[PDB]
């Protein structure tokens, strides 16, 4: 099938090429695909290297025995307003509604499906031991009530849901800047209902606002500072009190980023880049199918090669072949523990902050004594931890509360569970747990570090034969134990929860990732850092791309967009023919 | 005065000695002091090296203009049951009550004083917007009430204070182990009041219990596991619910460690006696570091090399006939490297300091010394930040607050009302945060470039105050701390702006932490003796607070150094130290 893309765990000592791409994630794969498809180099002269035994980086889809559908260890969904990932998956143009009348860009067949949001009638919000339905705030407001909670909000914020309060905070901040309220008042909209705030601000509008927006609150410790220079927890507490911050931080799930990051960058991240008709979708064959579709398109050019289980150690300008090649790269061939040299004229580091820090810091590129600016910009983002646990049950116990799909949210350390689906033949049913924020990394770490692993157990269409293949990826007994205990407290006593037969634990804080996703720090010029990272030194053909230093952090689109900007800026490529000239990219 | 201990910022290329001590913190200073006082080596053959421009490491006392008394940036107090730091400060024996009838161990004069605890009638607990007095739980229980709070406790725990609930948790866990309830039931005591739990477990009893204690709770995810293998947040939630954990985590400040660290190690850390009190040193707590440094330095040839940073060390060098090890130092004043030759290396330095050394040498090499690397990572680096703030008057006295500290779930977490100059009335507050993600709340503010501007006050000229320009907190941090201090105390007291601040971030290199905490699942009884000499064929030792069993204390640093000294440097117990003070296995 399409996910058997060949991977070379071998080596070719003294390989000579033009472009070394390090990282077979979304950005690396897309760089390789674009360079060869546009004939900028022959396939043999553009090679990808990865230390992993798979392509896709933070996309990793899995089929667990007994359950014939894809679980997601990493990314799961896209937005149709994200035009690179959307066009590459669905084909062009995006104006055609008939998928049959669309021209595919990539050969691999990918079945787009809507991403289940579920029923807010049946999905749980479990905060300070109070079990609400997610529609509790809506239901209350229809009866003209202000829903009481065990958070002590400011009086003027009482009855607001988390969504409504964020919308209010962002409205209040934008409209206190005279220049913003005047220049964009049209697209910053107070409705008639006290809880009704909407935004029509485009990605390009946000690019105008973010660097200029001033925090205009006369008694605030943060008065007259760029909102850029204010952490998001700082700003949310200043606006709705620390009890307000506890409500918003605890009542948001994976998508909702309430760490103390760049408030200016946080605003668009929370209200969107305007919308109508855009929905969340995934790929029936698993979301990592998009990585395999780009890899396979690159690999259909003979000479193309993904080197797997090959780890970049270091690179230097001081080597025997400076007549043909500016750079010598050293790789560790993990299978053999043998080092080998590669010669290249361009290096693309398609890899996140932690991956950059794990490279030899003593070389000409990273040297702190020389490149203090590089090192400051590498540290311009927060490494956010993310963990995923997939759990297979003999039946979907959640259906007893009328839950089909979607996710429950709680201030318990588990934070979130997605009811991910039921094999209609075996009835075997998948849950995924997603935690990491509000110190929950430290709650779970002790349990995930324990040595005694969960034992697989036979179930419908899942033999011990098949399940012992996943022995080494099982969650720990203590983690499964405590997650079962928290799932019982979350759902309540009315529903029996059986033990799972199979688990799959993934820790994205593991090297070389060191993070699920990244978040701009307060006080950095993001408009200046991004173009800098795409080529840090004026006299070196070394580029950084991927999600970490994108302005769409937490998304494949971020990784594709930084690669695309890098390609137009330094590799002489035009916008792809399949990409609308009106999709907004950046300054260039 | 006693704090002008000479420091050599220079270098001596190819210096040849026996024992290189890296770190002029409490453990390094005490190693040097013990080796020369017991004449194990001549003072020229035992040298201390530090990258800082002062000795004392995580002890740093300061006098700020306008206020004639010592502020503490780092450690502030000791317990009289901590027998090394207590004897070194006060002299021997510890049974004598008259300080005049005591024999000093060190020449420097140090004035012991009680550490002000304050009045729980007047000190604040501000949790989820409810302002209690710290005695609210006691007062309620006297009127036979169960004090209500905005934490939703299990019903069987309602009305308990944070102290009472911890005591209950620890009682319940110990008594569920048949072997413990039977072997130590005598010293694990339920009173008649529902809230009354006390302990008489000694350090030696805890060393017996910690490695064996089993968690006996049949429906628990953690049932039949060593308590050693359970994180403390894990254990507290299993015992009093996640809302119970929120209560205990938020209502502790004062040396209350509720991170997800080793539960077995956490138990003694929480219940601790009688007659033992908290004390400080009137001349500032770093005086104990200066007293040990000065005692070492009164031996001819003794030297603290300051602003000299260890980079690396190797067995592959030109002088292996006289010296097993060549050390390379960065002379920070010149940015030049120089070699030192030695037969023993003592790394008197915490986890982050070890990690900042050249990891590629024979010692740290991960490909060979995987157990060293695992054990270096056996402890959590707990962040700590301190902000001293000088006010023209003690605004806190208006609420009848003399002294002690208020606690809150606001990000500021804790303020100590540290004292008032009786002549100028200038009054010092210290803010202490870092836990419960408060590191990330404050970091954005502390990293901002625009610094708080000093302002003249009684007996504090701009002349004197501009000397501290570069250590002022940021305007944003002072701004937000003032905002949180007003919400903490309430509207009944006006709080003026400070005239001076002093910001200290202990997460800065090379410290990387205020203090350390054993992780769950490590054999601490086996890691400690390992860290004091990791490789059987190398004379390289680690000592200090980080891998002690009294983390967060000078006593931990002294005790690991003392064990290291008796184990590998052929020293006897000091004559001034009681043979009955329990040290470890050896
Ligand atoms: C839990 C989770 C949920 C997510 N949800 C979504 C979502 O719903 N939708 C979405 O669009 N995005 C989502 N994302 C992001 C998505 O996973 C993207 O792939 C991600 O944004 C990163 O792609 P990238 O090119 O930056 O590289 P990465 O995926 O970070 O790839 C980096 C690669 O570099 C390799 N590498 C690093 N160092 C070296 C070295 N020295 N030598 C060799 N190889 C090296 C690594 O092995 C890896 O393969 C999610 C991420 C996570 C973790
Ligand atoms: C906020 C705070 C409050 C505290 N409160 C108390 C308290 O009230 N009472 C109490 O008893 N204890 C307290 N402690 C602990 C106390 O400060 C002790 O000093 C501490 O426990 C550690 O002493 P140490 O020997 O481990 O070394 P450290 O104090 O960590 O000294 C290490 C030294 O090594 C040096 N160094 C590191 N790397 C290198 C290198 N490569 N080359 C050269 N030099 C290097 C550093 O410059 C430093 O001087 C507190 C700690 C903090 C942070």
């Amino acid at each position: 099938g399409n996910k058997n893309t060949p991977l070379n765990s071998g080596k070719h000592p003294d390989l000579k090429i033009e472009v070394a791409i390090i990282g077979a994630g979304t950005s690396g794969l897309y760089t390789a695909y674009r360079l060869v498809t546009d004939k900028k180099f022959k396939a043999h002269d553009v090679q990808i290297f990865d230390m992993n035994n798979k392509l896709g980086g933070r996309l990793e889809s899995v089929i667990m025995p007994g359950m014939n559908f894809w679980g997601e260890l990493g990314g799961m969904r896209y937005l149709t307003s994200q035009q690179i990932v959307t066009t590459l998956i669905e084909g062009y143009p995006l104006s055609e509604k008939d998928p049959n009348k669309r021209t595919p860009v990539l050969k691999d067949k990918m079945t787009p499906v809507p991403f289940p949001m579920g029923d807010p009638s049946k999905l749980l919000m479990y905060l300070r031991k109070e079990r609400f339905k997610q529609n509790a705030w809506n239901e209350a407001q229809k009866k003209g009530e202000k829903l009481p909670t065990r958070y002590y909000l400011n009086e003027n914020d009482l009855g607001f849901s988390s969504d409504q309060l964020f919308n209010k905070i962002i409205y209040d901040v934008l409209m206190a800047d005279p220049w913003v309220a005047e220049t964009y008042g049209s697209k910053i909209i107070k409705g008639s209902s006290v809880y009704d705030y909407s935004f029509k601000l485009t990605s390009r509008d946000w690019d105008d606002i973010k660097p200029k927006l001033v925090y205009n609150f006369p008694n605030s410790p943060y008065d007259q500072r760029k909102v850029n220079d204010i952490g998001f927890w700082n700003l949310i507490k200043d606006q709705v009190s620390q009890e307000g911050y506890e409500f918003l931080a605890n009542a948001g799930g994976y998508y909702s980023n309430t760490i103390n990051w760049n408030s200016a960058e946080a605003f668009p991240y929370m209200v969107g880049d305007f919308s109508a008709g855009t929905i969340y979708k995934t790929i029936e064959e698993g979301y990592d199918s998009i990585a395999y579709a780009v890899a396979n398109s690159y690999m259909e050019h003979e000479g193309a090669c993904i080197w797997s289980e090959n780890k970049l150690l270091t690179f230097t300008k001081d080597h025997p072949l400076t007549n043909t090649h500016k750079y010598e790269l050293t790789f560790l061939n993990l299978k053999t523990n043998t080092q080998w040299k590669v010669y290249a004229n361009s290096i693309v580091l398609a890899m996140p902050r932690k991956s950059l820090e794990l490279l030899d810091q003593n070389n000409f590129f990273f040297n702190i004594n020389k490149n203090s600016v590089l090192n400051n910009n590498i540290r311009s983002v927060i490494m956010e931890p993310a963990f995923k646990i997939l759990m297979g049950f003999e039946y979907p116990w959640w259906k007893e509360l009328g839950i089909d799909s979607g996710h429950s949210i709680t201030d318990l350390p588990m934070r979130q569970c997605y009811y991910f689906g039921t094999d209609p033949e075996t009835n075997n049913s998948m849950l995924l747990g997603s935690y990491g924020d509000m110190e929950t990394e430290t709650f779970w770490k002790a349990l995930s570090d324990d040595k005694v692993l969960f034992e697989v157990k036979a179930a419908k269409s899942a033999s011990l034969r098949e399940l012992h293949q996943l022995d080494d990826v099982q969650a720990t007994k203590l983690m499964v134990g405590e997650l079962m205990n928290q799932l019982r407290e979350l759902h309540g006593d009315t529903v029996t929860i059986p033990e799972p037969y199979v688990t799959y634990f993934k820790d994205w804080t593991d090297e070389p990732f060191g993070a699920g996703y990244h978040a701009w720090k307060a006080g950095f010029s993001v408009e200046n850092v991004m173009p800098y990272m795409r080529k840090p030194l004026t006299d070196e053909q070394i580029h950084i791309c991927g999600e970490a230093y994108s302005d769409q952090q937490g998304w494949v689109e971020g990784a594709f967009c930084e690669a695309e900007k890098m390609l137009q800026e330094y590799f002489g490529l035009d916008r792809p023919y399949w990409l609308s000239p009106d999709y907004y990219l950046g300054w260039e």
